């Protein structure tokens, strides 16, 4: 994916 793991 990309940043769809931490900030969510």
């Amino acid at each position: 994916r990309k940043i769809w793991w931490w900030w969510l």
